């Protein structure tokens, strides 16, 4: 007993989190599957620090203060289970295993129940921020068995990012897989914001004819308005970036976007639980589309676009329209993501604090922006808020942006610039707005061909089947 | 041994299929879980027919000619397994169980492998057409263990719907769960076409100001053009339909659309296998949206739409634009659905005959239209066709529709009419068209914040990571 916590998994994420913990006065015992890396770390990044090294699992467990707290930061799937299996004969009742990898939420609840009745307290935490986020202040989203929380709270909230009011970007999310489900939705929303930015960029490049310097200048301005965020900031950096030959690097890199599952899982969860999370849907499919790079080369040779009509209009005004279209569409994505959280809370009986979740996304994480602060405000003044768009700030923001947004979609449509996320946000906005929607025709159709029955608009509850086929003869 | 086949499950679907088989000279032995329904059927719908009744499973198996063929048309899930479990001690090696319920494809391959090494030949067939489709000619999509097929071929292709060239709308789809996967995609595409029609309807009602009589008149005209289909036909019927009080029934029924999973499974499969099947995606979410009926009433009170600008333009011309927008968007949905089939064939090693599948959707099924015939042509002249849009017919059709389609989206956008499927089809069309897409910005972003690496456009294969953070200092 010397170390406050142990971390198994010495990739750069692990190492940075150990160093961050050590910088806050926590003695960490490091371990890795390939044990050589432990000495390597101790000689190099960890030289002259309070961290201990371990060369066996049994040794690492004896270095720990009781309750033994141990973090796992290994590749999600089987490895987590393999490590869990090995640690349980070695642990006392009341000891805490913490999985920080991007595990999917259903494995986390399985593991949590199983370990709970073996007396071992489990928590799956999402970590967001990447390498130097992890190093100097990550966003941490813990969930699992709450008996664990008071024991890890000091470490977790200490290494976590801080919001200018002194609050940590880390607090207890909920039971079982809540932290990991929230982490997944975080990534979903990240995909959406990235796709939105790409569409704004495409309108500037191809409608407006902007070179990457003016285009980066436009992004820098936007990062000083309501769009102030990490992602807007670094996009301006990326556009300005010149490679070794003097020319801009971005138009040289291949347009086939990768994915590591977390974004599609959000989309699949929304489909499974019947939540219209359309923009993340479109973002995920927009990446799949770009993967089909060879087909698109061949399609560009064959398929024809619109008549090339030059843009005649004040470019500065159009640049303003793209800014507001982007912000309006961002508002719908976030409303949809927060609808998904509301539904998972209902499905799995989690009591979630949405303003808590907003505060946890305010810093540390990739999606950080002033915008999350406005969402915490929305939930602070009404905790039971049903949808983000029903809050006056968002109501007024979308209402203000409406013109520009419709004008940017119609101009993009005219010029043939693909806007999967900008268009689906307006479709959802106009869909959500309408008290009466043409889905009654779908219900009439289903009853004509598969006798599925329908409700009358006055007294839902009764279900009718009409013999549509012939009303005489 | 007297009966050629047995059918367990006497709902109206089952009864109609038994009667259809009997009308084609096949002696059927009927059975049901609640055995009373068997006598009821034999006294009523089946009086004076060649069908036999059974009052036990053991009796039903002895009535059968070898190889014992038996169809199950029970509620999908556990019931299918329960019945499978009971039948196997009673069956000889080489006997055929056929599941005709809407089972999901992964259960079908499980059951097929398991039964295969117990010597029992399994096939999961999708049935499409509904009650009187089943009665006089359904669309049947069988897949499983091919040793079964020659034994059921005569029955299946005999009761099946016939295309004017004499061909049955039924042929072997492939191994394991191919028939059930195809059935699921069929339903996905059905959802899409229903949503597309709803959007056309919404533009007529709210932009153009058409009453349901002129609106039904417009649909009837469309059913005589390229849009000739079952769904366009019955929508015209539904719009004309007047209730007992003289007034039109459709505006009275509640706009909350139901779902029985088959449409969302298509969408989830596309997400899992990375196929941009966006329109079915949007159709499924557009139903989820309509379910949120109470929220939408409350949202309509709060959220504001566009400035009400009256439509000044030739309504007849705009009506033509909606027709072509619908047909163009239909083409993209079908291209996307056929991309999903192409990918599942690659994932599970099925050799699928896409023109075969088109011929099976040409009649019997809900989505039947002249249009499927054009798709069989596309695949007949080039079996290895990579995407439907690369075929000259579709190339020219979309190229012709382009103007009207862009004009209908921009006018819908102006007036605030939600078009989730019309917009996503144009987004996909313009996305697929472009050889260079802004997904390289997404790859640059992922490398800046999570060091995911990127490829250079010249020599894919090499993966670079740039220190974006500072190129000096
Ligand atoms: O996003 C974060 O904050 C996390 O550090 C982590 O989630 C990482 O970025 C993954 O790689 C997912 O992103 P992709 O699915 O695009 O790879
Ligand atoms: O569509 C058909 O041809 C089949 O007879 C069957 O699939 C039925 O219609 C289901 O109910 C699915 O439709 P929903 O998911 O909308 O209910």
């Amino acid at each position: 007993a010397q170390a406050d916590i142990a971390l198994i998994g010495l990739a750069v994420m692990g190492q940075n989190l150990i160093l961050n913990m050590n910088d806050h006065g926590f003695v960490v015992c490091a371990f890795n599957r390939t044990v050589s890396k432990v000495d390597d770390f101790l000689a190099n990044e960890a030289k002259g620090t309070k961290v201990l090294g371990a060369h066996s699992l049994e040794e690492m467990v004896s270095k720990l203060k009781k309750p033994r707290r141990i973090i796992l930061l290994v590749k999600a799937g089987q490895a987590v289970d393999n490590f869990i299996e090995k640690l349980v004969p070695l642990l006392d009742i009341g000891d805490i295993i913490i999985d920080g990898g991007n595990s999917e939420y259903r494995d986390t609840m399985r593991r949590c129940r199983d370990l709970k009745d073996k007396g071992i307290l489990f928590v799956g935490s999402g970590v967001s921020g990447g390498e130097d986020g992890a190093r100097y202040g990550p966003s941490l989203m813990p969930g699992g068995n709450k008996e664990a929380w008071p024991h890890i709270k000091a470490i977790f909230q200490g290494i976590a990012a801080k919001v200018g009011t002194g609050e940590p970007c880390c607090d207890w999310v909920g039971d079982d897989g809540a932290g990991h489900f929230v982490k997944m939705v975080h990534n979903g929303i990240e995909y959406g914001d990235m796709q939105l930015i790409c569409e704004a960029y495409h309108l500037m490049k191809d409608v407006l004819g902007l070179g990457h310097k003016e285009m980066a200048k436009a992004f820098e301005e936007w990062n000083k308005t309501e769009l102030d965020s990490f992602l807007i900031e670094i996009t301006a950096s990326i556009l300005k970036f010149q490679d070794a030959d003097g020319k801009h690097l971005l138009p040289k890199i291949r347009d086939s976007a990768g994915q590591k599952g977390t974004g599609k899982w959000t989309a699949i969860s929304a489909l499974e639980y019947g939540v219209p999370v359309t923009l993340i849907g479109e973002a995920v499919f927009a990446r799949c589309l770009s993967s089909l790079k060879d087909e698109r080369i061949q399609a560009s040779k064959k398929l024809k676009g619109p008549q090339n009509i030059p843009f005649e209009g004040d470019k500065k005004s159009f640049l303003e329209d793209i800014r507001k279209a982007l912000y309006a569409s961002k508002i719908i994505s976030y409303a949809q993501g927060f609808m998904l959280l509301r539904q998972a809370a209902t499905e799995f009986g989690w009591t979630l604090n949405y303003g808590g979740i907003a505060l946890m996304w305010r810093g540390g994480c990739i999606i950080r922006s002033v915008f999350l602060g406005k969402i915490k405000d929305a939930f602070d003044r009404n905790p039971g808020l049903q949808n983000l768009l029903l809050d006056d700030f968002f109501k007024s923001a979308v209402e203000n942006c409406q013109d520009s947004w419709r004008r940017a979609i119609s101009t993009g449509v005219q010029a043939g610039i693909p806007m999967p996320c900008f268009t689906t946000a307006l479709s959802f906005y106009d869909g959500y707005r309408h008290a009466m929607l043409p889905a009654n025709l779908i219900q009439a159709q289903r009853d004509y061909f598969g006798a599925h029955t329908y409700e009358l608009l006055a007294k839902p509850g009764q279900f009718i089947h009409t013999n549509w086929t012939g009303h005489g003869g």
